[PDB]
This record gives structure tokens, sequence and C-alpha cells, in this order.
């Protein structure tokens, strides 16, 4: 009975799609788009400055501001931070938050600052450095979301008892 | 005669397929996915820690146990590693090995730690440091895959001589 | 009339395209590929080693010599630079510009040297360090592209006046 095996037609799976007898692959262009053959992102790449109070919330109830410089490109965001003043410390081992709300300035493309779900799912390591009692400290730390909006990141003090380091430096970068 | 240009039907090159009508771009998840358009991937990420027993290979007969941590996102681990114990180094260069089988653990996702074709195609950088006679010796080195499971890094060892190198810490990363 | 849903035929947008009933996604091979699945690169990871000319372009008429590893891997280029001879500066901020016309070599696969156009719309972070005076400095300075073939970077240079600097080391990288 008179169809051929083209009658019942073809369906497009995401994030593939037709229009108009038109099938066209759907780009993210953060992540790919096409000069003939498929390649990497076409998004422009921004560098946002912001001040970023983190929030002491173990081993200090301190705040710090940091200047923090995003360098986004692609779905690639890397932080490099720096702190302005003390930060109060009262053990051996911080943990120091990273809350989006506590950024001020707050970047349109707050899109840039929010790991994926496949990134968020572990630690991610973070470069730290301070300077305590006129010495530096610099550890390989890591961080950990604990929801798309906050990480923390866990670093050793240099000491013991209340102190107050300086001079802190934070690097690290996030999958989008 | 009797066709249209729709009678002899379309065929699908991989990565696209089709099924039941229905027409596809198969992803794998540690590269892409698609939340309507492609982007990046949907794997999640992982942070292994093991011990790995690392090989002297020329410039040294020992070995030494690293503490290695390995972030791996997306087809990209980062490879974090600090040694326990002193390295016995016999010249001014030393060639320092490492074999998936002299892993301990050895985590089940073995296909993170094994470098893609392309990848092994080249030399990658490798920053090492490590102590000799109380000063620290830092290098942008470099690291290549003599197959897909064995890497050896060459690295100064600051003098010449039979020595003892302690607090080695070894950073790079691979395309897997 | 006569015409079933297939009668018109299915167009194919880039990077999909038909041939001969065949449908392909063509794929940049230093972005991704195909194991069954979309995945990332196959093209050959390259190390290549170059001297780099720099020019002082503000705080410095001076140029100064710079040995250049570039590992390239999939579309990032990473580079780690060195200096060789001392670089006159005049200021306490210098400019420091790196333009492909000045790399002796010419490595053959230039396209791996020359950023996106998404890459190149924001300033990038850049490792700087250098001695003066027997002192290092070092900092997470910035270098922005004003073409394609040409970034300049900015660092402060330690002090006033009229000095050389020396061991000037740069580390940064591009997505291509
Ligand atoms: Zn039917
Ligand atoms: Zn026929
Ligand atoms: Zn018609």
């Amino acid at each position: 009975s008179l169809e051929s095996t083209a009658s019942h037609g073809l369906s497009f799976s995401p994030p593939l799609s037709v229009a108009d007898g038109v099938v066209s692959l759907d780009m993210d262009p953060y992540f790919c788009s096409q000069r003939v053959s498929l390649t990497s992102y076409s998004a422009e790449a921004q560098l946002m400055q912001f001040r970023w109070m983190a929030r002491g919330t173990n081993g200090s109830s301190d705040t710090i501001d940091m200047t923090v410089n995003a360098h986004c490109h692609g779905r690639r965001t890397d932080y490099m931070m720096s702190s302005t003043g003390n930060l109060t410390v009262t053990s051996n081992v911080v943990l120091l938050t990273f809350d989006l709300s506590d950024i001020t300035h707050i970047p349109s493309d707050l899109a840039r600052l929010v790991p994926s779900a496949g990134f968020q799912a572990a630690s991610f390591p973070v470069d730290v450095s301070f300077t305590r009692d006129s010495a530096t400290h610099a550890y390989q730390a890591y961080g950990v979301y604990s929801s798309s909006r906050v990480f923390t990141i866990t670093f050793p003090t240099g000491g013991d008892g209340t102190a107050n380091i300086r001079s802190l430096t934070v690097r690290t970068g996030i999958d989008t």
C-alpha cells in the first residue's frame, strides 16, 4: 500500500532541529559555532572586575573583601582574586565562602559565574596564598559548590589561635 | 520512472544516527550535551586521590611515592602531585616515569588518566619543584607519553652527583 | 495534488551537509571528532619552540628576545616564555608587544598562534615575573590583542626611572 520509505518522514531530536525543510544544528555560542565545520565558541570573552566579600564560615566568623577579575572565555571562567584588609582567623584551618549575593557590581552575564551541574559534582583545585606574621604561606587548596550560587574553599591558616592574615590571593577556575 | 527525490532516502554518518525515523546527534557526555542547543559536557567531574609510585628511568634508579589529586572535568584531567620521602638522583637531569600500573587505589574510571591520541602526539608542560640541600628548585619542565599508559617527565636536579631531593611537586594536565 | 510531505526534500545547514544522500556533521578536527559519538579534538597536539623578539611600546623603547614554547592542544595554545638579555625600562609600568612578524622560526601552523574572534574581545591574564636589582617581582598581569597578529601585555617594572630588567618570564594561553 502506496507509501514509500519516505512517506512517514524524519523527526529531529535536539540539538538537531528542522524548520521549513531546513535542518540545523542548534549551537550554544559559548561552546561551539560553525565555520563550515563545527568548531569552538564564537561568543565574546569578557574580563569582569568586581569586589567579592567572602565570609569565614568555620575557623573564622570574619569577612574579607576580594578584588576579583573573572576571565570568561567560552564556558570557562577563571578567577584571580586579591584581598584588601585582614581576615581574622581562629584555628589552623579556615573555610571561606563565596556566595554570588556578596558580589558588588553584579555583572549582567551572571551565568558566567555559575558552574555547570557536571563541574559542581566535585571538589576543584584552588591556589591560595597569604601573609601571616611576615611569612608567606601558599597551598594547593580545594573548593566545593554547596549550591549553584555558593562555593567554599578550605585552607590551612599557617598557625593556631587568633591571628590576622593579609594579602590573600585566590586563583581557580570553573566550567560553566 | 515513478521515484521522487525522496525515494532513495537519507543515510546518516556518525555522530549523526537515525532510529525509527528519529534523527539524533550522539554526544559523548564528557565533551558535550544538549540543553536545546549543543553545549559543553554533562558528565560529573571528579577529584580522584591516589598514590602513584613514580620511577627514576635515567639520572635515577630510585622510586618516589607521589600523593596525587586528579581533577577530571570534562575531557580535561589536571594533576596535582606531592612527594613523600626522598628521591635519590645521580646526575644533573632526571627522568621520572608515571605508568598507570604503579598507581595504588586504581580509580574505576581509569579512562580519565589516559590522554587522547591527539594529546599524546606532543610533549606537554609540567611544573616541577623540589628541595635539595635546603634550597628550592622550580622549573617549567616537559612530559611526553611513550604509550597511552605511560609518561615521563624530564627535569634538572639542581646539582650534580649523588643527592636526595624531597618535597617534589608536579603540576600538569592532560586532554583525554 | 500528488506530493507527499517528502516531495520537497530536506535542506542541511552548516555544519550539517548532505552528499549523495549521505548526511554528515562536518567537524573541525582541532575542536571535535567522532568515535561513534561526538567527542573532543582529534588533531595532533604540538609543542612549538621559537624565539620571539618582543618590543617595548610604552615605558620602554627597547626589545627583548623571548624563548617561547607554545603548547598547542586542540584550539588552546599555551605560551611559556623566558627572556635572554636585559630589557631597558624607563617608567613604573611597561607595555610589551608580541607581534607574529617578530617570531623567528615561524611555525608552519601559524593559525595556532592566532586567537579566535571571541577570545580577542577581552583582556586576558598573563603571569609575569622578572628580576630587577637582585629582587624578583611577580604579577598577575593582563594582555590584549590589538589585532589578530598582535597582543600587548602591561605590567609594573618594580620601580621608577631607567633600569634594566632580566629573567622575564611570561606565561599565558589563548583560545584559537
Ligand atoms: Zn503510513
Ligand atoms: Zn531507485
Ligand atoms: Zn511542490
